[PDB]
C-alpha cells in the first residue's frame, strides 16, 4: 500500500465514483444487456471503475502506474469503440479531465 | 502563464521522451486534413491538438499549470481514438505514445 497507490484510492476513485456521469463506467459493459454484439470483437481488455475500486480494496496494484493504465484503459476503450457524437464519449471526457486533474497532484516517489 | 517545476519536468523529461519516439512523428504537427485527404476531420474533432504546439506553449510560458499542459496531450490522444477506426495504426501508436505519457507522468513532482 504505496502513499501514490493512497492517494489513487482515497482522492481520485473517490473523485470518480461519486460523480453524476461514473454510472455508465461502474460496471463492466455489459454487452447483451446492451446489444452491442460486437463489443468484445473490437474491445480486447475491457476495464471499468468497479474492476480498479476491487483491484485497490484488495492491494492488487504493485505500482501507482499500473492503476493510472486501467482508468486509461477504461477511457480509451470508451473513445475507440463508440461513435464520436455518442453520449458516453463526453462523459468518459468529463470524469478523464478531473482523472488528470487529481493526478497532477499525486505523490511523486513509490514507497511501500 | 508561467514557468513551475512541474511544467519543466513535462517540457524536459515527458516531452522529450515521447518526442523522439518512434511512433511520435504523426503526432509532431498538426492533423493535416488536406494533406492526407480527411475532408471530415474538422468536423468531428473540434479542438485539433499535436506535440507540437504543446512543445511551443511550454516554450513560451502558456500554461499556467502542469495540469493544463497535462489536458492538451490528453485531447491529442482522445482526437486519435475518437476520429480514428479501431483497427488503424494509428489508435496502437497513440495508445503506445499515451502509457508512456502516464507512466512519466506518474513521477512529476507532487508540489
Ligand atoms: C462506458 C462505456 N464504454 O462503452 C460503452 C458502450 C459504454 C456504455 C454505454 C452506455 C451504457 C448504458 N446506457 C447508456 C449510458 C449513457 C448514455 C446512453 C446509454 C444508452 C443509450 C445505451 C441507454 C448503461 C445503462 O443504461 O445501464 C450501462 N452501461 C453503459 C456503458
Ligand atoms: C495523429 C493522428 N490523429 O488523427 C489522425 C487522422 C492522425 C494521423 C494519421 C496518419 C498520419 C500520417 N500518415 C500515416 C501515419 C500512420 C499510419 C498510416 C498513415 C497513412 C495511412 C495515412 C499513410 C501522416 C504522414 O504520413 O505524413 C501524418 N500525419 C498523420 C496523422
Amino acid at each position: 500500500v504505496t502513499n501514490q497507490l493512497q492517494y489513487l484510492h482515497k482522492v481520485v476513485m473517490k473523485a470518480l465514483w461519486k460523480h453524476q456521469f461514473a454510472w455508465p463506467f461502474r460496471q463492466p459493459v455489459d454487452a447483451v444487456k446492451l446489444g452491442l454484439p460486437d463489443y468484445h470483437k473490437i474491445i480486447k481488455q475491457p476495464m471499468d471503475m468497479g474492476t480498479i475500486k476491487r483491484r485497490l480494496e484488495n492491494n492488487y496494484y504493485w505500482a501507482a502506474s499500473e492503476c493510472m493504465q486501467d482508468f486509461n484503459t477504461m477511457f480509451t476503450n470508451c473513445y475507440i469503440y463508440n461513435k464520436p457524437t455518442d453520449d458516453i464519449v463526453l462523459m468518459a471526457q468529463t470524469l478523464e479531465k478531473i482523472f488528470l486533474q487529481k493526478v497532477a497532484s499525486m505523490p511523486q516517489e513509490e514507497q511501500e
